C-alpha cells in the first residue's frame, strides 16, 4: 500500500507539530514513507519515542537505510509556549537544515465551555496553542524557505473553522472555532505575500475517527466529554435561568434566592412553600426527568457547577459572598450515571453520522493519506482543502454589502435608551455614532468607554456639548474592560445598544521579508499575539460581559481599511474579519441557550480589495453614513425567525 | 514517475468526456496508468485514436497486458446532444459493465460575447454541453452505482464558476460562468441525496497551461481569441455608445445617424461638419489610438461588427432596415494587426500571471495528477476541490440576510415611474409588489407580464381595482418574453423598476431512486433541461433585453421555498440561487462597460435549511414584507462606489 508513496516527498524536510499520535502522527508516518525526513513535535517524550520506533521500523521494512536519520523527535514541546517554539526550530534546523514543509497540526480542544463560562486566560491559551503558534513557526521558517526558493506552510484547520464567505457556529467551542478560523484566514491572506516561493494552505477535515473523538479506556474522548458537558451545562443553564427568572418577580436578593439552594436537596426545594415558583418547578423537573441512580436527581448541584453558577452571577452584577457555596453538601458519585452519559454520547455520534453526506467518518490514516497526496500539488496556494466532509450543518454567509436603514418602529425603541460605545482609535466613527444616537434617535445618554486618558480627552473635546449637558459620560478602561463595564452599569445603568470598536489600529509593518533580508522588520511573533489581543480578545472580553446584561444589543466592529491603508493592513483586516465571524456566529447560537435576551452581530469596516474602497470626499461621506445605518440595523431593539436573522451575522460597510 | 499511480484505481471503470486532449486526455491517461479501465468520449475520431494509441503504448511500457481492453474510445460524441449521451452510456456499459467514475470533463468555451450580444440559442447550447450533460450522464449512471454500493461523480468546473457563498464575475463569458457554477452547485446540492453510496464533487482549476489557453499554430487559443474579442468588442462598444449619445442630443433618427457610418471612412467622418460631435470625436479617437497598418484606423467597422451593432440597435428598440449595412465597403485585412492582437494577448497573459499568488500556471498533467490523487479520497462529498489556483480576482459574497428599507430620497424617485413585473406562479408576491409600488410609492403604472391567459386573468382579478383605474396593464408573454417587453415599451413606455420572477414553480419529483428501483420517477434529463429553461434562461432572456433599456433597475428573483416545500425543492432552489449568482455578478460588470445606466441585482426567495423557514402566519407576514423591502432596495433609482455596491449582488429574503 506504501508503494504509491515512495519518492512522493523524497528529499523534503517536514516539521509536524502534534506528531506523536492522531492525524499528526499519521502525517509524519506517511511523509516518512514518502521519502521525507521528519521532525515530530509534542509534549510527552514516551509517546514521541513509541511513534518514532514505529515509523523507523516501518521504514526499515519497505527498504530504507539509516532510518534513525529519517525520524527525529522534539519532546517537551508545548506549542502554546513561544520559548518551546524557538527551541523546536533550532533543534530541527541543526538536525536537518532548512525545513520544506511546516505542518501546523497541533490543535488543543480548548476550554470547552460557553463564552460566558470561558475564563479569559483559557481563551488566550487556546489562541496561543492553536493560532499564534502557526504564525510563530511560519515566521521562523519562511525566511529560509524564501532563500532556498521553495517552501510549504500547511495549517491543520477544521470544518468548524468555517469557510471563505460563511461562518459555522461551534457552541461551547468559541476559542477553538476562532483558532481554526484564524488558521484558514492566515492561509487566505498570507498567500499573495508568500508566493511565488512559498505555498500556504489549510486542511479542514470534518469529524475523524480516532482517540480524540472516541477516547481511550483510561481517558474520555471529545464525544464522552461533550456528553458529560451537555448534562453539566444543562444543569448550570437551567439553575441560572430559574434564578434570573425568580429574581424578576421576587423582592428577595440574588443572595437570598441562592441561599434556598444551600440544603442541596431537590425534594426539599420542590415542596418548600417559601421558595419561588420558578425554583420549585425546576426541582420537580430535576426529579421528573432525572435518573434515580444519579445524585443529580436528588441534589441540585455539585461544587464544580456551584462555582460556575457563582461566577455567572458575579459577572452579571449580582452581589454574593465568595464563600456562599463553602458548606454545600457534596452529592455522592455518580452525579450523572454512566447510562445517562452513554445515551448522551450516543446521541452526539448519531447526530454527527446523520449530518455526514457519506454517513461515515474517515480514519486518521485516511485524512493523512489525502493530506500527503495534497502536499505533492505545487500549484495551489491560499486554499482550504477539505480531505473529508460534506456536512448538513448550518452556515452563516458573511459579507452582505447591500443593506439599509432599520424600521421606524425599531428606531423609536432607541428613545430614552442608554448607549455604550467602546473604542479609542476610531474618533470620527465614535463622534458620529454618539451624535446620531443622541441628536437623531433621542437616546437618554451615551457612555464612552475608551482605553486611555488621552482618548477620553479627545472624545470629551469632540463631544464637548453633550459632555456639558450630562449626555456623554467617559470611562477609561485600560486593560480592565470588565471592571469598566461594571462601573458604567453601577453609575449609569444597563445598556441597550453596545458598540464595541477596537481600541487600537492595525500595525503598519511588512508581512514578509526580502529574499536576502534578515526579516528583522517583519511582523514579529509577539506583535502577531498583540494583533490577536487587540483585535480578537478585546471583542471576546466585551461579549463575555455584555452577554449577561439583559436587554443589550451588541455590535462587534472590525478594523477600518481605506484607499490610503497599506496592502499589509488589508491582509490583517481581512484576517480579523474572517476570524471574528467564527466568534460572532458561535456566541449568537450560545445566546439563544441563555436566560438573557441579547443580540450579537458583527459590523465590518474592512474590505477585501483596494478597488472597492472610496476615492473622494463624497464617496467617504456615503461610507460613514453606511456605518451608522449598519450599527442601527443591529442595535435598534426588536419590539415584542426574526431573531435568527438578527444574530451572529456580519455586514460589510 | 508512474510508479506512485500503480494500483491507485485498479479495478475501476472511468468515463471521461472530452478525453482526447486537454485536462480530460491527461485524466484518462493517468487513470489508465493507475489501473482503471477508461472510456474516452469526444467528437473527432482521429484525436480519440491518437490518444488511445498513446495511452495503450504507455500502459504496455509500464508492464500492463491486453492494453486494448483498458482504453476504449467513443467517437462522434458531442455532449450537447442527448442522443449521443444515451449512445455513450450504452457503448460504455456494453464494453466494461458498470461505471465507477463519471468524469464530466467536457467544457466548451461557449459564445464568448457580452450577454447583450449573446444569441439565446448560443447560451442554450453552452448549458446543454457544459451543465445539462453532467446531470444527463449522472442520471443514466447513478442507478447502477447505487445498486453496486459505490460510485463517484466528478464535475470539472472552474475557478470562474465561483464558490459556495461568493460569485465571481466572468465578463464576456456569462454562459460559461453559469455552466461552471451549475456544475459546482450540482455537487453541493446532490451530495446529501447521492450518499452514502455515491460521492459527488467538483474540481475548479484556475487557469491551466495548454492548447485551450495557448492555442495551436493553426487555431488561436483562449488568450489570442480574447485579445481579438477585446479589440472587436472595444470597436462595437465605442460605436454603440457614440450612436446612443448622439441620438440623445440630435433630432435625426437612429437610421439617419447610422447612415453617416455607411462610407465606412474614419477620416471622412471626423471632418464631416454635418456629423454629430460624439461621432466626429469617435472617428478622431479611432485614427489617433489606432495602428496605421490596421484598417480599423481608417475604416469604422467590418461586416461582422456591423451585424452585432445592428442587432444591439434592433434589440434596443431602434427602427432600421435589416439591409442598412448590405453595401458597406469591406475593409482590407488586417482589420486589427498581428502586432495589436499580440500586445493585447500579452496583456491578458501578464494580467492572469499577476493575479496568481504563485505567479505560475499548472500544466494539464499537473491538474490531472492532483485530480487522480483526489479521486482516491473516499471520505469527501459535496465539495469543490481547487487543484490549482489562488487568484487576486474580485469576488461578490452572496447570502446577505440582514438588510433594511432603501432611503426616502431613493423612494421619492419611484413617484410617477413605470414598473414592469414579470411572473406567473408567485401571485401573492406579484399582487403585494404591484400594490406596494402603486399605493405606497406613487408609481404611474405597473405592466404585469405573465406567461399565460389563465395567469393574466388571475392577476387582473387580484388587482381588479388598479386594472379599472388604468394603473395595472397585463401582457401575456408565452415563450416570447422579448416581443412581450417590446409591446410594453411601445405601448406603456420604458420601465424604471423591472422585477423578474420565474413563471414556473420548482418540480416536486425525486432527485434519486431507491437502490433496487428503476429510477423511472426520478427527475429526467429532459426535466432537468426544463428546470434550467424556466429558472435560468428565463432570467437571461429578460436581462439581455432589459440591459439595453436606459434607466431600468432589474431585480432577478429566484424560486420560493417554504416550511411545506419538499427537501428536493430545497436542493433545486439552492442549485438555481447559486447558478444564477454567477449570471447576476457577470452581467453587473458587463453593464458598467455599456452606454445604458442599468442596475442588475438578485433577490433570493430560497434558503439552505428548512430550520430557517417561517413556521407561523406572523413569521410568514414578516417574510413577505422583507421581500418588498429587498426588491425596493434594488429597484429604487440612485439619484445623481455606490454603483459597485448596488450591482451584481444577491440578498436572501
Ligand atoms: N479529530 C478530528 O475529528 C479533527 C477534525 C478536524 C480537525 N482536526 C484538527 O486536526 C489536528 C490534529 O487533531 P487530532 O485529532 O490528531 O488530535 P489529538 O489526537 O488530540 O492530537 C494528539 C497529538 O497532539 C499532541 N499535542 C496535544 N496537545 C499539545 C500541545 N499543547 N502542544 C503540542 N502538542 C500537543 C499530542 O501529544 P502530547 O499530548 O504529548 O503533547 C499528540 O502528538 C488539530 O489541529 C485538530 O484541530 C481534528
Ligand atoms: N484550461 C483551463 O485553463 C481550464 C481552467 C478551468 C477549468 N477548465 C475546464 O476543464 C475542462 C477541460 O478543459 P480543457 O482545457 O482540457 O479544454 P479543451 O482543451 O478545449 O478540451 C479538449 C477536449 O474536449 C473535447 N471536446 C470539445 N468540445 C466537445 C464537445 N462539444 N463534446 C465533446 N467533447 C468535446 C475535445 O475533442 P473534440 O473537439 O474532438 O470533441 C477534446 O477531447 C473543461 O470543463 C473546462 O471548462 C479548464
Amino acid at each position: 500500500w506504501a508503494e504509491s508513496l515512495i519518492g512522493l516527498h523524497l528529499g523534503k524536510v517536514a516539521l509536524i507539530t502534534g506528531g506523536s499520535a492522531g492525524i499528526g502522527g499519521q502525517i509524519g508516518r506517511l511523509l516518512a514513507l514518502s521519502g521525507a525526513r521528519v521532525m515530530l513535535a509534542a509534549r510527552d517524550r514516551h509517546k514521541l519515542e513509541q511513534m518514532q520506533a514505529m515509523i523507523q521500523s516501518e521504514l526499515a521494512e519497505v527498504g530504507y537505510t539509516d532510518v534513525e536519520d529519517r525520524v527525529h523527535i522534539a519532546p517537551g514541546c508545548d506549542v502554546s509556549s513561544e520559548a518551546q517554539l524557538a527551541d523546536l526550530v533550532e533543534r530541527t534546523l541543526s538536525a536537518f537544515g532548512t525545513v520544506d514543509y511546516l505542518i501546523n497540526n497541533a490543535g488543543i480542544a480548548g476550554v470547552e465551555e460557553m463564552v460566558i463560562d470561558m475564563p479569559v486566560e483559557g481563551w488566550r491559551h487556546t489562541l496561543f496553542a492553536n493560532l499564534i503558534s502557526n504564525y510563530s513557526l511560519m515566521r521562523k521558517l519562511a525566511p529560509l524557505m524564501k532563500k532556498q526558493g521553495s517552501g510549504y506552510i500547511l495549517n491543520v484547520s477544521s470544518y468548524f473553522g468555517g469557510e471563505k464567505d460563511a461562518a459555522i457556529p461551534y457552541p461551547n467551542r468559541a476559542d477553538y472555532a476562532v483558532s481554526k478560523a484564524g488558521q484558514r484566514a492566515m492561509a487566505e491572506v498570507f498567500a499573495r505575500f508568500l508566493g511565488p516561493e512559498i505555498q500556504i494552505n489549510a486542511i479542514a477535515p470534518g469529524p475523524v475517527e480516532g482517540d480524540r473523538l472516541r477516547g481511550t479506556g483510561e481517558r474520555p474522548g471529545l464525544f464522552a466529554r461533550r456528553a458529560r458537558l451537555i448534562l453539566e451545562n444543562k444543569r448550570l443553564n437551567e439553575l441560572h435561568a430559574a434564578l434570573i427568572a425568580a429574581a424578576r418577580t421576587d423582592e428577595r436578593s440574588m443572595h437570598e434566592l441562592v441561599e434556598l439552594l444551600l440544603p442541596n436537596d431537590v425534594a426539599a426545594l420542590e415542596q418548600n412553600p417559601a421558595a419561588p415558583t420558578a425554583l420549585r418547578e425546576l426541582a420537580r423537573r430535576f426529579r421528573s426527568e432525572g435518573d434515580p441512580a444519579a445524585s443529580s436527581s436528588s441534589a441540585l448541584l455539585n461544587r464544580s457547577i456551584a462555582a460556575k453558577l457563582l461566577a455567572r452571577l458575579h459577572n452579571g452584577g449580582y452581589v454574593l459572598p465568595a464563600d456562599i457555596f463553602a458548606n454545600l453538601p457534596n452529592p455522592p458519585d455518580p452525579f450523572f450515571t454512566r447510562a445517562q452519559i452513554d445515551r448522551e454520547a450516543r446521541k452526539v455520534r448519531d447526530g454527527i453520522m446523520g449530518m455526514l453526506y457519506l454517513q461515515r467518518m474517515p480514519t486518521e490514516f485516511d485524512v493523512a493519506m489525502a493530506t500527503v497526496y495534497y502536499l505533492a500539488d505545487r500549484n495551489v496556494s491560499g486554499e482550504t482543502f477539505h480531505p473529508s466532509g460534506g456536512l448538513r450543518y448550518e452556515r452563516t454567509p458573511t459579507g452582505g454589502e447591500l443593506f439599509g436603514l432599520p424600521s421606524p418602529e425599531r428606531l423609536a425603541e432607541l428613545v430614552g435608551s442608554t448607549v455604550y460605545l467602546i473604542g479609542e482609535h476610531l474618533t470620527e466613527h465614535l463622534n458620529l455614532l454618539a451624535r446620531a444616537y443622541l441628536e437623531r434617535y433621542g437616546a437618554r445618554q451615551v457612555v464612552m468607554i475608551v482605553e486611555t486618558e488621552t482618548g477620553a480627552e479627545t472624545m470629551r473635546r469632540l463631544l464637548h456639548d453633550h459632555v456639558e449637558a450630562g449626555r456623554l459620560m467617559t470611562i477609561v478602561a485600560g486593560d480592565q474592560i470588565e471592571a469598566a463595564i461594571d462601573q458604567a452599569i453601577t453609575r449609569y445603568g444597563r445598556p441597550g445598544p453596545v458598540v464595541c470598536t477596537p481600541f487600537r489600529p492595525l500595525p503598519t509593518v511588512p508581512l514578509v521579508g526580502r529574499k536576502d533580508s534578515d526579516w528583522s522588520t517583519v511582523l514579529s511573533e509577539a506583535e502577531f499575539a498583540e494583533l490577536c489581543e487587540h483585535q480578537l480578545t478585546h471583542h471576546f472580553r466585551v461579549a463575555r460581559k455584555i452577554a449577561l446584561s439583559d436587554g443589550a444589543s451588541l455590535a462587534l466592529v472590525t478594523p477600518e481599511t481605506t484607499a490610503t491603508s497599506t496592502t499589509e493592513q488589508f491582509a490583517l483586516a481581512n484576517f480579523i474579519k474572517t476570524t471574528l465571524h467564527a466568534f460572532t456566529a458561535t456566541i449568537g447560537v450560545e445566546s439563544e441557550r441563555t436566560a438573557q435576551r441579547i443580540l450579537i452581530n458583527q459590523v465590518d469596516l474592512t474590505r477585501r480589495a483596494r478597488a472597492e474602497e472610496p476615492r473622494d470626499p463624497h464617496e467617504r461621506q456615503q461610507e460613514l453614513e453606511r456605518f451608522i445605518e449598519a450599527v442601527l440595523l443591529v442595535t435598534a431593539p426588536l419590539p415584542p425567525y426574526a431573531g435568527r436573522i438578527h444574530r451572529g451575522r456580519a455586514i460589510t460597510v
